[PDB]
């Protein structure tokens, strides 16, 4: 992540519009339905059979709105996601097994979600700049791997 | 592509809402302006240094036009996608010897403008079955390295 | 697998010497030690916590030698590999959840513990012939995800 | 890369058999090999029409020997990568453009070529230790990407 002020400024007012209850819901969704094999780390959470089973998941639901949470607070921190993030490195990769690729997966279903959401907004600059904000991220948190 | 009817059906009907002129020239100007190293194959286009020099770049355009009308024709050939692409792999693989990884990110540029250009039509589900044609178009373009 | 006489011969006759008690079950080894988030795949195999611990653990043996003798029975049915696994791919797909980057992680591991036990035996060009039929058995036990 | 006291001695002491004019040359001859599209970051080197070509061409062979070079320069400093291999970052990304993912793959013929030539040394454990390692050189090899 490399960010000038104006890459800070336009990711930054992007993020104020979202509706992080109803965006990180259906970034999760997005990759369980698109990306099937990650139902694997969430079948504590139910029927996850179909996209209508998927979507309709509370727990999907709100864990979702506890990823995008997370996130935000990296966004509030460039300086120091290591510092930040270090924790969830722990229970992703050593309690969760996590494997690395589906953090990229997951950054891919965010972005779809955002463009779907703020189509006037996710211009290919402010994609360009999360992008490597969301790269860094899950460099973060794979941490434990390497 | 394990595309049952209505799978089949989801996306031939999203398909024919898409502009392609203004469809394929962003999902190719996002491509060079998101993953920088992509540039290299379409130096001959010009300037490509900002997100509003590739974007309105009139080359990247025609190319990105020239690029949805192929996918146009391969989506109407979905039980022979291996013989509709088939001279495109040959130029892909051994001409221009572009990385099967840049044909995923295309992919993924696509998908996030499509979810832009027609958020209400890009549903979790048609989402799901977009992804799998995509990655079949892949695996054939693919090819001729394997 | 775009392979020449020469290449499906070569890799026919290197196949021959291999000893798939030795091979299958370190290339398995390597692929739960180097890739250690694999492991929840075989948590049912007992202790992995160490080198030496999965190397030696005669599940990871036994497992080893299945996934060789699968392997056998493809590599003579070169032509017909979407045939032949299957009923391997409902398996992994389907049911075991497989990420298809394992597959592509698994192949690697293999490909390491066969330079080290045929060096003489393995060179680039034999390489290269046998990358092109591991990609194709991993992309046609990745078939029921797309 | 987070290595043990254990972890360093293993790499030192596979490290210091290593023939560097040797494996270098066949690490970098099996990527244009095994990996043909990687070919268009080195035509000006000549022909590389066939394996035998690949492996015969003394600039493959020189370079191959610069390549890792660098590598055991990275290796005699792991607490500064970053500091180490700045300048080769701005190369490979900002002038050469080298997708990332060819980073991994180069990698990957680096860890096939030790294993055939040191067969006995190549355990799973070392091949464990130096696939961090060749990670974290690689992720700072593309930082100019984030
Ligand atoms: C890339 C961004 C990611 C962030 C910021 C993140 C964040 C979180 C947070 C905040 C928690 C702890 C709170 C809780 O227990 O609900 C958590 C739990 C968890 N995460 Fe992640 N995560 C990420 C990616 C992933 C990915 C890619 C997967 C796997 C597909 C994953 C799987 C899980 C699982 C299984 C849990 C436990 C859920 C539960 O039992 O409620 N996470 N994650
Ligand atoms: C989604 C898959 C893709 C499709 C369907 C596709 C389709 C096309 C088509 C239709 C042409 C043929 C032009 C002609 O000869 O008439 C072409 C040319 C070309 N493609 Fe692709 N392509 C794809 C992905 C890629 C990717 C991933 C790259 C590299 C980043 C790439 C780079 C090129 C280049 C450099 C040319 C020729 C440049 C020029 O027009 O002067 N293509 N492609
Ligand atoms: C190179 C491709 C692979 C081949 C040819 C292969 C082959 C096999 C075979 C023959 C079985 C069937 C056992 C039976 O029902 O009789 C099996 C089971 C299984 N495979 Fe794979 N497999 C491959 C890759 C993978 C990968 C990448 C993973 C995950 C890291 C995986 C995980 C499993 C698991 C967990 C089982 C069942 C566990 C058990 O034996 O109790 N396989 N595989
Ligand atoms: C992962 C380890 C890598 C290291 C340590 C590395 C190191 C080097 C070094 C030391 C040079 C500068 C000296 C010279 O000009 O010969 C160089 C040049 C270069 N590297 Fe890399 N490199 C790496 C990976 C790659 C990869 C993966 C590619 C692309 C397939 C690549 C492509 C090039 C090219 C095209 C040059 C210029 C060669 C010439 O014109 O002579 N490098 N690299």
């Amino acid at each position: 992540v490399h960010l000038t002020p104006e890459e800070k400024s336009a990711v930054t007012a992007l993020w104020g519009k979202v509706n992080v209850d109803e965006v990180g819901g259906e970034a999760l969704g997005r990759l369980l339905v698109v990306y099937p094999w990650t139902q694997r780390f969430f079948e504590s959470f139910g029927d996850l059979s179909t996209p209508d089973a998927v979507m309709g998941n509370p727990k999907v639901k709100a864990h979702g709105k506890k990823v995008l949470g997370a996130f935000s607070d990296g966004l509030a921190h460039l300086d120091n996601l290591k510092g930040t993030f270090a924790t969830l490195s722990e229970l992703h990769c050593d309690k969760l097994r996590v494997d690395p690729v589906n953090f990229k997966l997951l950054s891919h279903c965010l972005l779809v979600t955002l463009a779907a959401h703020l189509p006037a907004e996710f211009t290919p600059a402010v994609h360009a700049s999360l992008d490597k904000v969301l790269a860094s991220v899950s460099t973060v948190l794979t941490s434990k791997y390497r």
